[PDB]
């Protein structure tokens, strides 16, 4: 039942941003939430290439590094690797073939291009820090401390692209399929969209931020200085990310878009929740085996505990969420002279 | 069955272009073909912002035009915009599912993103020299004409992505759904997917170098500036797009990549053909209602149908096909100029 051109005449402005008739032709002389557009112009603006940046003396000062201390920055980098690995690909594989309205349909593509380059960035700092640059990425896979999370996050994107199959191959209803009964429900779908676009929210929101934390905390001690140059292009290209998904879940919550989906904001209210705590839990477990043979200057387990607690109160009460960590201000300022 | 991030550690140089384990890291230090990793680095050295380019002018000349000057350009402008409508999405949600190697997965993803800065560059010029860019956009849908000439390009698409699915759900064998017997042939599905790309091959390398010369006429005496200096870096892109479908179909042909693409390429040898020389009356059919109202000097029905039989037999030819038509000298020399 999908179709890359809707032979339906429609009036994109009516069009739910989900769900509703696939998007034909691509015109941006009018939307109906403008903040996809002012999305768009602004990536396209801190359009940058990581080739640009001199990564020649961070060989050097990973070199001069405490065995712990590499481990903590190679250990981050994998992460990050990991994160636009997956989205990279899955924005446009898991949303493109459920949006309805033009400027969402093009402003995840963006999204997705973007993440692109920040995989591209990755290896050009790892090539230019490891010699052997295949033991990183291969450990990335198999990491077992990292798995962990790619796996919870690739299984919410898993489901809901499966889910989207059975939809528009069979339409709503109660089916058979080689003997057994499958279940398609347009309700339920809409319901895994909304908890996918949270976890989204939280992966932009929290996992990255948690990351660039570490990063920074190198820059600090003006170590790892071409590293820090593009995590600072990253940061500034998630947080349009962020307020993009922040945006697309208040509109769905505010019941201006498709009051169903305002109902599901509410219904799952609590599974949110949990998502959300979840999320901080896992960056915060992670803390532990980062650490695991030392700290460093500015970072710690505690302090780096402590920046995840305040983010995530931020993140959720963006979204009406209530705050799960005891409010405090940031415990590392400094890390604003990195991010925005 | 299909994920965002395989979890199995694999050798990406090994695995086969379409069809493979679906890639997890995204990397480029290396790659099977360096091909699509050069592709890649001169898409983005391409980068352009079209709402840069200075159009001011175009609203002056285009009132100018006598009306079937308009209903020429107007008309070729339509099916530029939905042919760049269909290319934005179609590669990522056809082809993304399929891709079993770093490289080619953000060639298709750089690719398609290309294609969304192009559809922002029509709505530039459209809103520039139109009073309502409704009338234009929504004709796009409507018009029987343009939807001829375009008529097979979305329903491969959705032939292909349907057919994924099942594969992806099901598996190979042969299924019973609601009843009903469905098969899934991954031989069947390998053909539909290289019939895809040679159509898309058709689509880059013919249709848009036709709708080239109409938009460039105009050029010639002193028309459309703004127009012009917009399709030409179009122009440089869709270059870009269709070296890569002819290397794609020339390295699966060559059976140095999945043996059993080069058996089917070479089955399906009358196929390709066949649609080649579709594509190529549809474009000529397209000329009626191109020049119902009247044509231009140097600019008919009967250069139109010369250029196309030129520009076909050379990607014919690209691409290891017989060609159709007798050999001729190009009809209309002066686009070279204008091009590459
Ligand atoms: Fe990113
Ligand atoms: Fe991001
Ligand atoms: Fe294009
Ligand atoms: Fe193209
Ligand atoms: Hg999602
Ligand atoms: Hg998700
Ligand atoms: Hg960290
Ligand atoms: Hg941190
Ligand atoms: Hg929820
Ligand atoms: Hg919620
Ligand atoms: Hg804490
Ligand atoms: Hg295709
Ligand atoms: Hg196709
Ligand atoms: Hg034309
Ligand atoms: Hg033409
Ligand atoms: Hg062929
Ligand atoms: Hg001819």
């Amino acid at each position: 039942a999908y179709t890359t051109f809707s032979q339906t005449k429609n009036d994109q402005l009516k069009e739910p941003m989900f769900f509703g008739q696939p998007v034909n032709v691509a015109r941006y002389d009018q939307q109906k939430y403008d903040i996809f557009e002012k999305l768009i112009e602004k990536q396209l603006s801190f359009f940058w290439r990581p080739e640009e940046v001199d990564v020649s003396r961070d060989r050097i000062d990973y070199q001069a590094l405490p065995e712990h201390e590499k481990h903590i920055f190679i250990s981050n980098l994998k992460y990050q690797t990991l994160l636009d690995s997956i989205q990279g690909r899955s924005p446009n594989v898991a949303l493109l073939p459920l949006i309805s309205i033009p400027e969402l349909e093009t402003w995840v593509e963006t999204w997705a291009f973007s993440e692109t380059i920040h995989s591209r960035s990755y290896t050009h700092i790892i090539r230019n820090i490891v010699n052997d640059p295949s033991v990183v990425f291969d450990d990335i896979v198999t990491n077992e401390q990292i798995q962990k999370r790619a796996e919870g996050i690739s299984s919410y994107y898993d489901e809901l692209i499966e889910m989207t199959s059975y939809w528009h191959l069979l339409g709503e209803g109660t089916h058979t399929v080689n003997g057994k009964t499958v279940t398609v429900s347009l309700r339920e779908l809409k319901k895994k969209l909304y908890l996918c676009l949270m976890s989204v929210n939280a992966l932009e929101a929290i996992r990255f931020y948690v990351s660039f934390a570490c990063s920074f905390a190198f820059a600090e001690r003006e170590l790892m200085e071409g590293n820090a140059k593009i995590i600072r292009l990253i940061a500034r290209d998630e947080a349009l990310h962020l307020t993009g998904t922040q945006h697309m879940l208040n509109l769905l919550r505010s019941g201006a878009d498709d009051p169903e989906m305002a109902e599901i904001a509410e219904e799952c209210k609590q599974e949110c929740y949990d998502l959300f705590v979840q999320a901080a839990q896992q960056e915060k477990d992670w803390a532990d085996y980062l650490f695991r043979d030392g700290s460093m200057i500015g970072l710690n387990k505690d302090i780096l505990c402590q920046y995840v607690e305040y983010i995530t109160n931020i993140r959720m009460q963006a979204v009406g969420l209530d705050l799960p960590f005891n409010t405090r201000s940031n415990p590392i300022p400094w890390i604003n002279t990195w991010l925005v």
